Parts: structure tokens; sequence; C-alpha cells
């Protein structure tokens, strides 16, 4: 509706980029969009890890992704939402 | 000995870079030198993977490395030697 379900992955950039490659290789059907690697700039930031945002068509698809995909321990993930208007 | 034991790792470069940092953080004293990622240039190349070279002080250290380190699934490895002179 007004909100798109997302998972944000956080970690060191190369490990994250490796993970992104893996998702694109094997799990393209379990998510919608996936971003390039990014971070929060400047010392005014919540953390300084690299970040990849992955979006889903629905909360069901996000849950199916989380049930299937093995997230490496060195990559943290957080669920949330962003305005669908932003895509 | 005039030959240095090596392990060559092959895969997607961000995966190899992630692996390299993991090696340096958790297994630094089970290998000697570690290269940057490289590949074979031009159309003649035997493959198109990126590559990392890891050297060892001795065959005993290499075996201990292989006994202990869990090599991630994006990455293939081969064992061999290179002239010590080249280091």
């Amino acid at each position: 509706s007004s909100a798109t379900p997302i998972v944000q992955f956080q970690g060191e950039s190369n490990c994250l980029k490796c993970f992104r490659y893996r998702l694109n290789d094997k799990h393209r059907h379990l998510f919608d969009l996936i971003s390039s690697t990014w971070h929060w700039a400047s010392p005014k930031a919540p953390h300084k890890h690299a970040i990849v945002t992955v979006t889903y068509h629905s909360e069901e698809q996000r849950q199916q992704f989380l049930n299937v995909v093995k997230i490496p321990p060195t990559i943290r993930h957080k669920l949330g939402f962003m305005s669908m208007h932003l895509l």
C-alpha cells in the first residue's frame, strides 16, 4: 500500500558485495529490487558499515526470502519499510 | 627449499577480498604472504576468475591451514608451488 517491505544488510563492503552477487545468482525470485552498496556519510552516522537495501513485493515474499536464504554471520540484517512512493 | 608451497584461490573478486580479510583476522599465522586479487589478461586466459595467491613457510603450515580453514562456496582452490626467489 503506502509502504514497501525491505531488508537492509550491513557489513564490510567486499563481503556485502559478495553476498549481493550470491542473491543475484541464486535468489532473484525471492526479492524485487536490490541496491548498490552505500553508507551513511560523515561522522554523524548510526554506524559506518556498508549497506545494501533489498525490497520485496509483499510481506509474504520477504518472509519466504528469510526462511530460505542463509545470511552469513558477518552480515547483519534489519527489517523495515520505506514509502513505496520512493521507488 | 628453492620452492615455496602455495594455495591459489579463485572466484568473484569481492568474494576473494572478503575471504582475504577473514584469513588475516582469524588465520594470519597459518599462512605467510597473500596477494591482491589478480587475473590472467587477454583472450588467451585459461579462465576468467579472479585469483588470490597465498604462500606458506612450509608444507606443514599449509596442511594445518587446509585442516582448519573453511573455504567459502564461491571459492575453488588449487595447491602448487612457485620459486621462492620470486617472493
